[PDB]
């Protein structure tokens, strides 16, 4: 959607389905080289890659459970081995995991939610950072980190979702620290967050352009530390 | 920057210079029909209009002081008479008026700041609304209102700018009400909130002050007017942002306080 | 409710009824000298003053419509003529005025809401400031400004209440400027803001202690620029 | 500071020193029965307990590292065994652990910060909740949970403190969920969020750094632990704050960024 995305090396965690996949398809159309990721390879992964290549981009799939640091390191290393560097990281791995009210929150549930939603983002960003910085140094422009937030990161998680909302609030805040200390490395950090004034739920296609906007130096070069909610007024 | 902006009728208040102008230019490059506005025509207005038309857009200039409701209604009426409707309203008119500490804020100054920055936005949006709604009904998509906020609307105005910051905070909030009651009219309301931008707005600042500010911004400099523009087009494009409403997007290089 | 409120000179705008009056009664119990205010004197004003004096404080009533600057100046002057200075200003004048949707917002309604809710606060604070500063200089402690906000100043006004919510948001912000530029004058600026998790609406008595807390240097001497919502989780 | 605190059973995690201790002292002066807590007893613990008892309150010390759920459950159980129930929980345990830039954040450090600051609050609140609810049911009023946030939870952690700031932001948010689902249990949840306070927390800072910070704070200095305490009592008192829940109160002398 932006001319300066052509050839950009874009790693998108949690892109085997949903918003992540929709976003990956848009980047490929823009001519980007896209790292697809999930815990397991989709059965139709070859078709998806073929389509992304037909659309004028490139794609490769990487399997990993990003709940551990070693998996985050391996994903980054595999992606760089394939495409030679990183221009854009999209942290979209994560999710609800399950729903448990406070009296039912044990260690196993806590660890599941916190590792899936926070450790994944912190460690993947950590390992991607030197690559993102090197890319920005080489181009004289900016590299981009975009993490997926939630409306719950603003006003709290729903039933059984206390930890999920708070985990997303964590991400909103840690990005502020990353802005303060890594703007000097040429990396911009922004967040997209996929009763309702619009009277309907949003689609995956409606969440995707915002990711490309935040990824494009042309579009958003002076924009960092932002949280863009896509919620039809919710 | 987005293909669905071609032919869109875009009224941009405060677009003679600076952010408003840079934004107008980008819209015309996208093929939009742009209403340019200021209190009086700038010396370069013919050149500006020519460039916008060469780009495949269109442009017409409208003079108004939007401090009164009558001027807001007349601007909207004149714009509709020229272009036939409204798809996008950008409320960018406003300004400091001056810098006065609290002890020096008399009615003249208070009224000047409040009318320039708040009444202008409320009344211009009011008069544009039926047109924006009709356009959305006709297209089956959405029309857009985008208002210019400020970093000051989050963390407070600087020296003598207490009313200016608070006026911008007013705009940030009133948009929430408009989302709640006019989303059903097919209108999306969003805010672009510039930080410190290298425009006439900050031309009074000494080199020492500019340097001080620049050193405190993570990106190490003031923004440019051109760095503000893409966000407006993004919010104006149903293709790009059709499920986005009631957002405030800060363009500040990491800066959150004056 | 706090021992250091004894003898404090407390001007409370919009205190002839409701939250303002309830707050005034608490200050008088704490031994404060209280300026009561409304557009018109209540029919039972003499009884109210007598009660406040019986409770160990003092009270006087001042009539004014604070929609104009001259009325704000006159109120401050009358209060200082009566009590000799100002330690605490509570800006509680204001209100909805009426309910009009955007297409019905004309100049007369706009002016009504904006003057009642914003001009009143800006001008009363302006005229009270030199007195507040002199009081803080003399005691070596702090003087206090407390303005009444609303939940609407955070999440927007309800039906026909767009301007009211936004006016309260204005107050939230202008206080930040006043913190930046008048903390040096020994004045603290805070806000109290009187579907619902608690399953009930709040009372005037439940809104009052927060005002005394923010007014007491002992309780809140390092606290400024705050907004305390009293809404049962709303 | 409030008459209804007399006899209240108040568990304060991280109360050996600093803010937690100053808060504990003020509660005991109000006649409360206070649970003091740290990883190990401070040298002055007998003196502290003596002073609190002389004031007409009571105090007992409980050792725990609240990084594990087991330790949180044991603390709550031991407190209830001593005092018979819980009226107020103050979650003040936490800390930096260390300062590490993002490249240096390994699992050991991450786990240490996250467990110390988040798991501690989640698990201690979980185990205290049935007691807090029973106390509120019995009194016909409310019990209170107050957690210590931070300025950093709003605007981000400083050098090497990215996880600490974000952990505090986590606490600010999770309280919203607890309000939504446990208000019906008669428990109010509020946060006291200190700015820069003159405690052991900042003892590592050079004079140059302390001076720099102090000059940027509107009130011109770090806060004291004693300046934090009244807010906790305010939030703990049903008399004072019975209709107040889900609030975050910053005590920062006008400072909003590190």
């Amino acid at each position: 959607m932006f001319p300066d995305l052509k050839g950009k090396r874009v790693l998108i965690t949690g892109s085997s389905q949903g918003i992540g996949l929709a976003t990956a398809r848009l980047f490929a159309r823009a001519g980007a080289k896209v790292g697809l990721h999930g815990r397991k390879a989709p059965a139709n992964i070859d078709e998806t890659i073929a389509s992304m290549r037909a659309d004028g981009g490139d794609a490769a799939f990487f399997a990993a459970d990003l709940a551990t640091s070693e998996a985050c390191q391996q994903l980054v290393d595999e992606f760089v081995a394939k495409f030679g560097g990183i221009d854009v990281l999209i942290n979209n791995a994560g999710g609800l995991v399950g729903r448990k009210p406070l009296p039912e929150i044990d260690d196993t549930f806590y660890d599941a939610v916190m590792d899936a939603n926070i450790r994944s983002v912190v460690m993947t960003t950590k390992f991607a950072l030197p690559h993102l910085a090197a890319a920005a140094k080489a181009s004289g422009q900016t590299s981009a980190v975009i993490s997926t937030g939630s409306i719950a990161g603003h006003t709290g998680g729903g039933p059984g979702a206390g930890l999920y909302g708070a985990a997303k609030a964590f991400l909103h805040n840690v990005h502020k620290n990353w802005v303060d200390f890594h703007t000097k490395d040429g990396v911009r950090f922004n967040i997209v967050s996929p009763g309702i004034p619009m009277g309907r739920f949003g689609t995956a296609e409606e969440m995707a352009p915002a990711f490309l906007f935040f990824a494009s130096h042309l579009a958003s070069g002076y924009i960092t530390g932002q949280v863009l909610d896509i919620n039809g007024g919710q």
